[PDB]
């Protein structure tokens, strides 16, 4: 009954990232200083997890999302959504 | 089963572990010293948080989540407030 | 229903670590740049939460592990995955 989401963020302004899983699919709200608006990520999903890191101050962001026993890596690197090298045998 | 979140920061570390049980989320903390209940209390059935330093100052942003709206509470050194995020 | 996962990353390669809860059991893939493998953390839990932090370059990994109202600790360190000191 409850969706289910994960955050992520980065340096100090900061910037914030929230996935949520609603109804089998994985939408993002994001947070640069001034007002949430609503971010490109939009893949399926029952689960999410995030993490992030810095190569200076370009942020890198994968995110895990769930369907059944498949998990699906997106990736985030400066220039748009793609699929990761992520497997497991689930 | 309880639904759980955890942040840190620094190197000792700091660490927080927000919990969601039965539609209450708890906070329990750890400063380096053995492990406390936080002043955090807000309802919920999901869970997530972030942190981040700005120098040596912590701030929070716990996600609580039920039906289908999220409320994003907000430590930035003297207690829980409501945040902006919404979501659609 | 699906399984449920966590995840936590650090350095610049970086190093990515994803548990997994499914059916009970929670397990861990490892990415430190040269492919995924599967790691040694294997404990029970229907959820689970990480967070990690660096002293220096060495990882420190915090796996919060829930069965019931029960969560688990368990602490990487450098050597092998050991329970922790938290309660709730
Ligand atoms: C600039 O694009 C915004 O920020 C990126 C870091 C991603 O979170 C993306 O989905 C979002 O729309
Ligand atoms: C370069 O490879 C990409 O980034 C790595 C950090 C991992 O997330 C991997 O699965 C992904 O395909
Ligand atoms: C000093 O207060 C403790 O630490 C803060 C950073 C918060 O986690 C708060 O809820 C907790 O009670
Ligand atoms: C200053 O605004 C507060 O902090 C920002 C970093 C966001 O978490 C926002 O939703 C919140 O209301
Ligand atoms: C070197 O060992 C690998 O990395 C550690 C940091 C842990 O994630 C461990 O479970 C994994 O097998
Ligand atoms: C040294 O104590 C260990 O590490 C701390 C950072 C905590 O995670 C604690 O519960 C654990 O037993």
């Amino acid at each position: 009954s409850s969706v289910q989401t994960a955050a992520t963020s980065w340096g100090t302004v900061p910037s914030i990232r929230v996935y949520t899983a609603n109804n089998g699919k994985i939408t993002e709200r994001c947070w640069d200083g001034k007002g949430w608006y609503t971010g490109a990520f939009n893949e399926p999903g029952d689960n999410v997890s995030v993490t992030s890191w810095l190569v200076g101050s370009a942020i890198h962001i994968r995110v895990y999302a769930s369907t059944g026993t498949t998990t699906t890596e997106w990736c985030w690197d400066g220039n748009g959504w793609t699929k990761g090298a992520y497997t497991s045998t689930n």
